[PDB]
């Protein structure tokens, strides 16, 4: 895995990224895409059509004379928009995400320089890995002599590792507190200048207590007109368009899926009959005939739709025990969100409402007790997923440590591991397998967050990211560590005795570092570079437009871009931060790769937040408190592991120092928490009065009951 | 320590309590005390003077013909006032304290019956304590064969212990949740009917941010008139009047002191000259001469006392960055206490104010940063006190395990521990020594709570009780356990080998139980019975009245009773609950003694809450959340210790069951918490509006700015 495998992976990966960048140039210079690659410039009313208004080309005939402007330009230009002109083109959230990448860089760049110098020198001048291969059968290479494991048991050269660790934790923590403050100040300034949104005045009251002679709405009016007497303006109840909406949706699906097999070439048409109960399928069946999904799955749907409408809207059997109450001021609404209203701690429970567009309406109609049982069931499913994944994870770790599995088992083999280009290619293949598994993980975890019952689309994402973190941690990190350890040094474990289990464990942790390096390379580099091409979103449009088009004009738009994830992306940045801290005080060579990822990523994503991407909710940066927490967790795990390894190499004249480390970390956490979290979780009342008195001097007229009344209704 | 020592202690203690009760009868039938023994009947305007209006006797001449009405009566009668006529004679707090004693009884009575039956039988039919004295030198008696230690290693009779443990934890937890609800409902109903107090409308704002052109009061008016615009009525600033307060104090001391040395017999008088720098003293010195602290001292103090009044009432150098703001409604004030006011999380910080009489004004004039450093310094002092106490604690535990210290050291000895009445008397003496040390502890801990900076006299008490708990736990319990263990089985530890350290530890835990029994007896029984006599408060009055009297009439009153403590008392109840749980699943014989304490105590204290005692603040039961927590802690420690002992006797076919136990305990804690703590820590807004709308219909006129303006001023 020495320089050979690292170089092969690196060559292949840099090549993949350059090929990507070339195909992207090509595809972004053809004027039939355009609305796929420059969509927030069109969805902001600022770009018109193909060739500056369209009607023209720029396609393939000469297409492109050679260019070094095949890259670079996108690069520098993404770099040049001030960061305050980006808060208003894009939003605060996007800007705070790019900030995460830059904090990474900060921390790590300094740590890397230092590490390298001090520690590589120390570790390299020191002999104890050649002696264990010759007297204890521990397999190793020459990339392993810049690690904490070429160092003899018996210190005096372990103190470097401890001092460096201290330096590193202090730097990380300082940098992290400075970012907390910036992000807080920014949030507050944004919040003070954003224009009316309907949720700066509304709350969601959940658990209105039942009665037998008053409706839900005659009980919500009477409570707030007696208890919040001067500022109360209106309310809107919660009902079940769950079924009504399901039918409107089936109708849309039928019409799409059949105005297709309707204007196929015009005229009378064909047939199909897929088995329809799970997914995919086609022609395996009996539902022949034709057009409009027999225009009549078309019209039966429409009739059920009208009847459902009726029942719902006329029945107080479909009103849920909850409402959305609005007030005349933003000061009054912030007092109903942070105050207790009744003596029963579970009834009448106010919070702040989300913006009417970050509401997942399908879970506003789920009872409250169910909420608790559901949460439990989902925690159980999580534990089981964690176990099945351990299975696929070791499968991967057996392809990566194959040259040691083929020593205590000189059996099947890649022609007995000769033909050495093949084994480096095996390091690359291990990477690709883990990639695959982890894709479907993101989607499953979102489905499990939408069951436990949340009702904002921004909290479902935050939850999903937290769960990915846990999964990632355990599984990837530790599973890989454990299994890889097993295999190579399994060879060594058989032909020795059960004490050497520990020492062998220490050295194997540093080798798993080397595998992590390769994975970073694949994932990081190539993925950030292949994200620039938007390929599912490009096929998707072109198929769409030469199939289900029949556009009235061009007003029929199906370009919709997407949004950063929060989910996928944050989970990745965090895995890489963990890796980095841990390996900084052990193998100081994962750092250069971590850094290339952070920089490319910042450049690609600024481009995609500026040209493509559009945000679907605005919660001025709350995930910050969450991100900070996850970095503090990494720091603690790192520190505990260094203690462990230092114990395995018998150095007791240094581990209490490592203990002070952990305590200093938790103390800084607590400080930060205090100050800045207050900023992110509680709306001051002086801030709500200043926004409110400056808008009643500018718009001295304003009727708020027009605007706020119907903003929280549904598909009605 | 068998039946012999237990019986001697019990006889002597029951005798002491009966002698006490007799002397109390005597002293409560003489009509010169009366105002010492029936003071809340005089301080409520309901009793007049000595013999029904006084002027008469009932003293010593025939004094008392023999009576069996020498006791009993106080007993039944304390029992007969409904518990709702006691909420208004006395207050809610006192009633909730007596409830603690009754919960004790509940839990333990059931647990005791069960224990006894099942476990004593099981443990007694079983041989393994006679075999270890004959083959491992473990000293023991015959009271030890009803303990978990006459049971052979190897279970099948340890399962009883585990089942019983489960039963016991469930019962405790059920009982505890039912009390939570009662106490919560009671608090809420009280709070809804109590008449105006000035703090139902006021808050304390601490940390008003400095300026260079506006005073503290022109900055508190402007903030609340712009930010809480409609309900704001008044404010009163905080000034350091620590020095004037101190000189008024020195003046009263001088006059009292020496209007005494003045009317000694009238005329020209004597002299004195104590060393005056630390305390006590008399005649060792030079300050001779004459009457009322050389009346010139009394006037030089009244010079400073009028020129301190000027440099304090007109300066703005003695105004502290804080105020007390009042509002026109109780709904408005509860919104300022539970809401954030500014973006700087450390400035402008509102809470609810205490009643103007539960304010410790001396610490309202301490800066805020100091508050944090002070807290740290006091935590350090706590750790050191804990260590010195370990020293006196083992001294005590060496007098209690003397018959085993005099085996591996047949030396000095009580005439070689013969004369056996003497060694039982040593069990009683150990008890008395611990009593002594622990007295001065209560007072020290209060002094340390008044340094860390609190400003209510009710929180200083709560803090002091929590600290006593920790001290008690560690020191008493564990120190005693450890040291006692050491001594007896030290004998056994020398003449064996360092593996038998563990097994010997198990058996010694059960013997320390027996010593705890004796301490309970002394402390509990005799102390509750000697508390009925109020002897420092009786001497104190009689000296006072035949010395510093010269009463204008009788209006000069110096009877002041006191108040329950909260401090001392709660700390005791909790030590006994701990002991009980722990020993219930091990030595099932501490329980009968625990119970006698709980019952006597309830009877004596009801008497003293009904006749003597008067409350100095009213915080309708908040210490409840605190008490509950401490009982949950006991449950957890108990459970962990049973696991330990069961491990020491090699029973692995039962300890995971013990683990489930701990988790079930924390779950019930969390439920309770949720519901009822909300009740005790947050004032609902529907409750404040109902109190406010029913008082504006009864007293339709009411000016609140008269009443609320000057309630928060000082010695001015
Ligand atoms: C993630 C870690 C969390 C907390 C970290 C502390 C846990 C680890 C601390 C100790 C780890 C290893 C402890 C250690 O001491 O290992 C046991 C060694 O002493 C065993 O040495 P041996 O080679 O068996 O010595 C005997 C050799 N003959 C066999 C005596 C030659
Ligand atoms: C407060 C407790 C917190 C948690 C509770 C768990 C901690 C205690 C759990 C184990 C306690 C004792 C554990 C135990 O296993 O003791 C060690 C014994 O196995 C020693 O047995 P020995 O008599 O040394 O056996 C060897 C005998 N020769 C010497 C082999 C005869």
């Amino acid at each position: 895995a020495t320089l050979k495998d690292i170089g092969v992976s690196a060559g292949i990966n840099i090549l993949t990224a350059f090929i990507f960048f070339i195909i992207f140039a090509f595809l972004r210079l053809q004027p039939f895409n355009d609305r796929v690659y420059f969509s927030k410039w069109y969805l902001r009313g600022l770009r018109s059509s193909p060739a500056s208004g369209g009607g023209f080309a720029g396609r393939f005939v000469n297409l492109e004379l050679r260019s070094y402007l095949k890259f670079l330009h996108w690069m520098p230009e993404a770099l040049k928009m001030p960061e305050r002109e980006l808060i208003d083109h894009a939003g605060l959230d996007s800007v705070v995400y790019l900030r995460i990448y830059w904090l990474g860089l900060k921390i790590f760049a300094p740590i890397a320089m230092l590490a390298w110098a001090v520690l590589v020198p120390v570790n390299w001048t020191n002999n104890e890995l050649e002696l264990a291969k010759h007297f204890k059968n521990v397999t190793s290479s020459d990339i392993d002599k810049l690690t904490i494991s070429n160092i003899p048991e018996g210190s005096n050269r372990f103190w470097a590792h401890i001092i460096m660790a201290y330096a590193f934790t202090i730097w990380t923590c300082y940098m992290l507190m400075k970012e907390y403050e910036t992000v807080a100040n920014m949030r507050l300034q944004f919040l003070a200048s954003e224009g009316r949104r309907p949720d700066q005045f509304t709350v969601l009251v959940r658990n209105v207590p039942p009665d037998p002679d008053e409706t839900v709405s005659e009980l919500v009016e009477h409570f707030f007109l007696v208890n919040h007497p001067d500022n109360y303006l209106t309310h809107q109840v919660v009902c079940n368009a769950n079924k009504l909406a399901d039918l409107v949706s089936k109708k849309t699906k039928l019409q799409n899926w059949l105005d297709y097999y309707q204007l196929k070439y015009t005229r009378n048409n064909s047939q199909i009959r897929p088995i329809t109960k799970l997914g995919c399928l086609g022609l395996c069946g009996q539902k022949v005939d034709a057009i409009e999904h027999y225009i009549a799955e078309v019209d039966k749907t429409s009739k059920e739709i009208a009847e459902e409408r009726e029942n719902v809207v006329n029945d107080q059997k479909s009103v849920m025990p909850a409402s959305f109450v609005s007030f005349k001021t933003r000061w009054a609404a912030a007092v109903c969100a942070q105050t207790t209203q009744t003596r029963n701690p579970t009834e009448w429970l106010t919070e702040w409402a989300a913006e009417p567009r970050d509401i997942y309406w399908p879970n506003l109609a789920i009872p409250y007790v169910s909420l608790t049982v559901r949460r439990l069931v989902m925690n159980v499913a999580f534990f089981f997923l964690t176990f099945f994944f351990i299975i696929p994870i070791a499968f991967v770790q057996s392809l990566a440590t194959i040259e040691g599995i083929e020593k205590v088992a000189p059996f099947l083999k890649v022609i007995i591991e000769k033909d050495f280009i093949k084994s480096l290619i095996q390091g690359l293949l291990a990477g690709i397998a883990l990639k695959l598994f982890l894709i479907f993980l993101p989607a499953i975890l979102m489905t499990m967050s939408k069951f436990e019952g949340f009702t904002s689309v921004s909290f479902l994402e935050r939850r999903s990211a937290s769960r990915y973190y846990i999964f990632n941690l355990v599984n990837v990190f530790l599973g890989s560590v454990i299994a890889g350890a097993a295999f190579e040094q399994l060879n060594s474990f058989l032909n020795q005795s059960p004490n050497q289990i520990p020492k062998t464990i220490g050295m194997a942790i540093p080798m798993k570092a080397t595998f992590f390096i390769t994975y970073i390379m694949v994932d990081g580099w190539a993925g950030v570079a292949g994200e620039i091409l938007m390929l599912k979103p490009l096929i998707i449009y072109h198929l769409k437009n030469a199939f289900l088009v029949k556009t009235e004009k061009d007003r029929e738009e199906a370009m919709n871009p997407g949004s950063i994830g929060f989910n996928t992306g944050e989970p990745q940045i965090q895995l890489y931060f963990l890796l980095g801290l841990v390996y900084a005080p052990v193998t100081p060579m994962l750092l250069p790769f971590i850094l290339v990822f952070f920089a490319l990523a910042y450049v690609v994503y600024r481009h995609q937040i500026i040209n493509v991407y559009n945000q679907e909710y605005e919660s001025a940066a709350a995930f910050w408190p969450d991100v900070h927490g996850r970095v503090i967790t990494a720091l603690i795990i790192s520190q505990l592991l260094l203690m462990g390894l230092l114990g395995t190499k018998h150095a007791a004249s240094a581990a209490p120092f490592l203990i002070a480390l952990p305590v200093i970390t938790i103390g800084f956490h607590r400080f930060c928490k205090g100050r800045f979290e207050p900023a992110f979780v509680r709306y001051p009342l002086q801030e709500a009065m200043m926004k409110d008195t400056l808008e009643r001097a500018r718009e001295p007229n304003l009727n708020l009951k027009g605007y706020l009344q119907d903003a929280y209704i549904h598909p009605v």
